[PDB]
């Protein structure tokens, strides 16, 4: 009866990929986490009464140039593309990442993290929303400081997978 899913969390460095995943997995907000390592977390969750075992591939992070390794496209059932609402460069980069990803595969969602930082925000909600609409993808904003927003992210990619499945 059980169901395994492997999810890759992509984005520019310091957007909060690790912080988000850890919020969800451990239920606590981390400051000290190293941006170099790739890590793979597990979690169990029930979505519409189906129990999933999630493998969450928190990538180191990438930029305009870096080429996709094969762990970014083999055996992946969902992608979470994260930018930070405080970094325009993170937002330009995530459009690049999304382009490369369609070519390197031939269920993706977009998350604008760090929404709690109202004095540093330089990307509007609607910019993110418009972009994901342009990809035909789900969009959420999140704060790694706020558990429900991180839970909502990872739940959402499963919900997205259930339709596209
Ligand atoms: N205020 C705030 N800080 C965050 C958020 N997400 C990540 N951070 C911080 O931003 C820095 C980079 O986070 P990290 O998860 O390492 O980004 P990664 O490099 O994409 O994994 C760390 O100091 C985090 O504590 C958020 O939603 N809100
Ligand atoms: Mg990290």
């Amino acid at each position: 009866q059980s169901k395994s899913r492997k999810i890759a969390i992509l984005g520019y460095r310091s957007v909060g990929k690790s912080s988000l995943t850890i919020q969800f997995v451990e239920g606590q907000f981390v400051d000290s986490y190293d941006p170099t390592i790739e890590n793979t977390f597990t979690k169990l969750i029930t979505v519409n009464g189906q129990e999933y075992h999630l493998q969450l591939v928190d990538t180191a992070g990438q930029d305009e140039y870096s080429i996709f390794p094969q762990t970014y496209s083999i055996d992946i059932n969902g992608y979470i593309l994260v930018y930070s609402v405080t970094s325009i460069k993170s937002f330009e980069v995530i459009k690049v990442i999304h382009g490369k990803l369609l070519d390197m595969v031939g269920p993706i969602m977009l998350v604008g993290n760090k929404k709690d930082l109202h004095m540093e925000r330089v990307i509007s909600y609607e910019e993110g929303k418009a972009l994901a609409e342009s990809w035909n993808a789900a969009f959420l904003e999140s704060s790694a400081k706020e558990n429900q927003t991180a839970v909502d992210v990872f739940r959402r990619i499963i919900l997205e997978a259930e339709k596209l499945e």
